[PDB]
Formats: structure tokens, C-alpha cells, sequence
């Protein structure tokens, strides 16, 4: 297994070029690199489980059928290359198919989560222009309220009526030929047209070059192997599915899994037994559905993964020892934007140190640095904002938002936005911000001070102190506390906590909700991640 730091001193984005069938200079077509260059042995491509549990193996022959059919009925339906076609479907065959066939024309793939309502396609219409949308019957109903909806290609089951307008896109398809010449495209092109989420909605534009990146992940961070057998959970619809279930894993040439059915944990443990999943990916809102349904659930399917990539949330450190005591399974936690994919790792595919509480390391690729204030670069153990040094960055694509402005995007960095701050190993910790405070019936509080009130008891060897959210007070606040040998934790215990707060700060700050706990999450330094402990509260909730 690569050293990681060799990793580092020996990355050249040539060697990346390399590992394309293509060049970003001279020539590329991303269905060829996900598709045709691994046709000729009639290999397996994609397992499908359908809505019924059946399943269907295509192998890249038959992505490449797919792919072709596809090419021409866009084309023939006025798609030119560089133009959208936009995609609302669940996760079947005839997704990836619609896929690869945009792909295959040099036209963009715009992916429409199956739940958006009407106003926020309409909202993603605007930003793509997108000529033209796929969806089955069950969602077209949900694109006849959008006001710039383009033409619709109706996928339908057997003898049903086509809207007015709508190509009949299983007939069109069937009826299409086969024989479909792949556009060339240059490296600075698009392939993708993504969007931010929940924020104020922004296009983010991905051209070809980005498969260096995604490749590099698929490889460095998630560690696929030939021989494993691939799960990304997650749907298509959003960044993580799009780039790391359908595009990284066909990228590679190893098959990928796609599950119609909705998530539960049965189902996802019946899945790992049936096919002999041994890389699994996916949310932590999946995983810890996985850690809901019990040790007991968990038995039949201990032992069988290799590895299991998490990405969208750090880990809270309880679900990792979970995954290896009950899946005997290491799971890592990796770290991404849609703007960025992902940039840094705890990495299945390098050696390196595995931490409690680290984020990982930059992939390599990639240049990371904790901002100042005034966007100098800070030392280890400075808090500051995560960013990419955008020169020494090679397999950076991202080069701002597709209409709007950019203004993450300056002094040559691009800044995450995130919190964190480097470890003289050159880990990265995800920190959380320091200027923050606790509003709780109109009074700001700060938590150090609320701590500080807490240590200062015989009783409180360690705390940290949070705002759990409450409509009548906005926020309350509670301490987590790991008692000192020889103090029981009651409630006359947690009562007489909450007075000595009360006298030593104020009548506002006293916590009104006290844990005793046997450890806090911390980065490696010893800093508590007191974020971690807030968004179990807020799940707690949910
Ligand atoms: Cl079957």
C-alpha cells in the first residue's frame, strides 16, 4: 500500500493525464472514460436492484448500447453539444443511460433530485437553461408547474399515454441506432451542471477535467479496488451520487451497484449479503440509521466490508468504533464540497496515520491552507478558515459559479468556509469557530465562560458547554460534563451544578441541561469539538 507522504512528493498532473483514455488538451469524452475504453471483454458494469428487488447486470457492452441509443435521441431531439439535458429520475439502468448518452454527444448532465418541488426546478432550469429534461410518469406531474420547463422525454411502462407534448423516450431510444460517433471535447468543457444547497441556489459548472479529481478520490481516498465490490448509497440527484456512485466507479472501470428501493437498514444489509458488498459509501444520516437498527441487525453482515467511506458530516467518533466493533469494519471520514468534490481525506487507498478526531490529510492534488483573518496563511494549532491554494493545486476544477459571482475565489485561494486548523503533522482538525456564543432568551453567553464556572467545582474534571435549540428560548444551555473520581452524577449533583453556575456567572448562564459523560469528542491536540456534541442534540430532535 502507497505511502501517502511518497504519494506527495511524487504527484504530477501528467501521471493523471495518464490514467485517461483521453487528454484534456488534445481530446476527451467523458462516456469513454466511464464507458467505451472498457468494452471488448463483456464485463460486468452495473448491478441494478429494481423496485420489485430484481436484479439486472449490465455490462459497459451494453452501457455503450445505452450510451449510443441515447446520443441519437437527444440528438435528434435538438441536443448539440455543450447544451443541458437535465435529468428527474430515480436510480435504474435508464438513468445511467441518459447519462452517458448526454455525455456521449458532448452535451451537460444537470441532475434533478427526484423530491425538488415545481418552484425549485424551475430555480435550477434558470441557472442551466437546460434544452431538455428526462423523467419517468410518476414525476412528470411535479415538471408540469416549472414555467421554463423544456421538452420532457416520458419514460413509460407498457401501454400508457404520453403526454401531449413529451417524447416517448423507451420508444424513441429502442427505435434508435446503435452507432453513435462520441464528440470530442476540450478538458476546460463541461459535463456536469450542479447547484449549492441551502444557502440563499448557485450553478456549479464541471468540466471535463474534474475526472482527474474524482478518479484521484475513487483511487486515494475510497481505495477501490478491481477486486471489491462497489455500494455508494447515495442518490444520484446530489454531487456525492453523481460524481462518487455513478461517474467515479465506471471511471475506474469497476462495477458499480445502483438500489431503486428506498433506504432502510435491512435493506441496505440485504444488498451487502446478496451482491458481497465490500466497499460501501454513503451519509452519515445513512449510517447512523445503520447504528439504529441494533448490534443484533448488524450480526449477519459483520466481517464482509473491507471498507466504508463517509462523506457530507463529520463523524461523530462513537459511529466509527460502532462500524468496528459491530461491522468489524473501518470507517473514514471524508470531506467535500459540491464545488470541490472531495480535498481531504483519511484515505483507505494511502497509509497514513488514522486519528480521533482529524479530518486527514490534503489529496494529493491538492495544496490546503488555514486562512487568517486577513487571509495570511496560519501556523499549526491557529484556527482558521480551510482553503485551497488554487496555483499548487493541479486537479482543482472549480473555477467559480456558473452565472453568478465568485467571491470565495480570491488572493489565489479559494475558501471553504469551514473552520479548522492544522496539526504540526499537517492534519487537518475540524475546530469550529471561537467567536461564538449561546443566545438564550435574548442573553448572549459565551460557553468558555459557562466552562470555566463548571471546572471550577470539585466535581467537574472536564466540560463543554452547548446551545440545544428551543422555540420558546431560541436556544438552552447545556454543559456535558466528565465527573472527577468520587462524585456520583445525580440529578441533586446536576441541580447543585447548575447553582454554582448561577452565583459564579449569572442567573442567565447556568446550563439547564447537564450530562455526565465518560468522554467529549476532541481533535488530536485535545480542542473539543463541541460542534459534535450539538448536532447529536439537533438529530436527537429529528
Ligand atoms: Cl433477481
Amino acid at each position: 500500500l502507497d505511502r501517502y507522504d511518497d504519494a506527495v512528493a511524487q504527484f504530477d498532473i501528467a501521471k493523471a493525464i495518464a490514467l485517461l483514455a483521453g487528454n484534456p488538451d488534445t481530446g476527451i469524452n467523458a462516456c469513454i472514460e466511464c464507458c467505451d475504453r472498457y468494452t471488448g471483454e463483456n464485463r460486468v458494469a452495473l448491478r441494478a436492484i429494481s423496485i420489485d428487488n430484481t436484479l439486472t447486470e449490465l455490462t459497459f457492452e451494453d452501457l455503450r448500447d445505452m450510451s449510443a441509443r441515447v446520443g441519437n435521441m437527444l440528438a435528434d431531439a435538438g441536443i448539440s453539444a455543450g447544451d443541458v439535458v437535465a435529468g428527474l429520475l430515480p436510480r435504474t439502468p435508464e438513468l445511467v443511460a441518459t447519462i452517458l448518452g448526454a455525455w456521449r454527444i458532448g452535451a451537460i448532465y444537470q441532475p434533478l433530485f427526484t423530491a425538488f418541488g415545481p418552484k425549485a426546478i424551475e430555480q435550477r432550469f434558470g441557472t442551466s437553461g437546460a434544452k431538455l429534461v428526462v423523467t419517468n410518469l410518476a414525476n412528470r406531474s411535479k415538471l408540469a408547474e416549472v414555467e421554463n420547463c423544456p421538452r420532457v422525454a416520458t419514460i413509460l411502462a407498457p401501454g400508457e399515454s404520453l403526454p401531449e407534448g413529451d417524447i416517448d423516450f423507451r420508444a424513441a431510444v429502442a427505435a434508435a441506432s446503435t452507432e453513435c460517433e462520441p464528440v470530442m471535447r476540450k478538458g476546460s468543457d463541461l459535463f456536469m451542471m450542479m447547484s449549492t444547497s441551502g444557502t440563499a441556489p448557485k450553478g456549479v459548472p464541471v468540466p471535463l477535467r474534474a475526472l482527474m479529481a474524482f478518479g484521484a478520490y475513487m483511487r486515494d481516498a475510497v481505495g477501490l479496488r478491481s477486486d471489491d465490490i462497489f455500494w455508494n448509497i447515495a442518490d444520484p440527484g446530489w454531487a456525492y451520487g453523481l460524481y462518487y456512485a455513478v461517474t467515479g466507479p465506471l471511471l475506474l472501470g469497476v462495477p458499480t451497484i445502483l438500489n431503486e428501493g428506498g433506504f432502510t437498514a435491512e435493506n441496505t444489509y440485504d444488498i451487502i449479503e446478496r451482491l458481497g458488498v465490500t466497499s460501501l459509501a454513503g451519509s452519515p444520516t445513512a449510517f447512523r440509521l445503520l447504528i439504529a437498527a441494533g448490534p443484533e441487525s448488524a450480526a449477519r453482515v459483520k466481517g464482509r466490508l473491507r471498507v466504508v467511506s463517509s462523506a457530507g458530516e463529520p463523524l461523530n467518533p462513537e459511529v466509527i468504533r460502532w462500524f468496528d466493533a459491530c461491522l468489524g469494519a473501518p470507517i473514514h471520514d471524508h470531506y467535500g464540497q459540491t464545488e470541490l468534490g472531495m480535498v481531504v481525506n483519511n484515505h483507505h487507498g494511502l497509509e497514513h496515520p488514522v486519528r480521533q478526531g482529524s479530518a486527514g490529510y490534503a489529496m494529493p492534488g491538492y495544496r490546503v491552507a488555514v486562512l487568517d483573518e486577513a487571509g495570511k496563511e496560519v501556523g499549526p494549532n491557529e484556527p482558521g478558515v480551510l482553503a485551497i491554494d488554487i496555483d499548487n493545486s493541479p486537479l482543482l476544477w472549480f473555477t467559480g459559479y456558473y452565472k453568478k459571482d465568485t467571491p470565495s475565489i480570491s488572493g489565489g485561494y479559494y475558501r471553504t468556509g469551514d473552520t479548522v486548523e492544522f496539526e504540526p503533522d499537517g492534519s487537518i482538525s475540524f475546530i469550529g469557530r471561537a467567536d461564538d456564543v449561546i443566545t438564550s432568551s435574548g442573553y448572549r453567553i459565551g460557553p468558555f465562560d459557562v466552562e470555566s464556572a463548571l471546572l471550577k467545582h470539585p466535581a467537574v474534571n472536564e466540560a463543554a458547554v452547548v446551545g440545544v435549540p428551543d422555540p420558546q428560548r431560541t436556544e438552552i444551555v447545556k454543559a456535558f460534563v466528565i465527573l472527577a473520581p468520587g462524585f456520583e452524577g445525580t440529578p441533586e449533583l446536576a441541580e447543585e451544578l447548575a447553582l454554582h453556575v448561577k452565583k459564579q456567572l449569572s442567573a442567565h448562564a447556568y446550563p439547564r441541561q447537564i450530562d455526565f459523560v465518560a468522554e467529549l469528542p476532541k481533535t488530536p491536540s485535545g480542542k473539543i469539538q463541541r460542534f459534535l456534541l450539538r448536532k447529536a442534540e439537533v438529530e436527537k430532535q429529528q
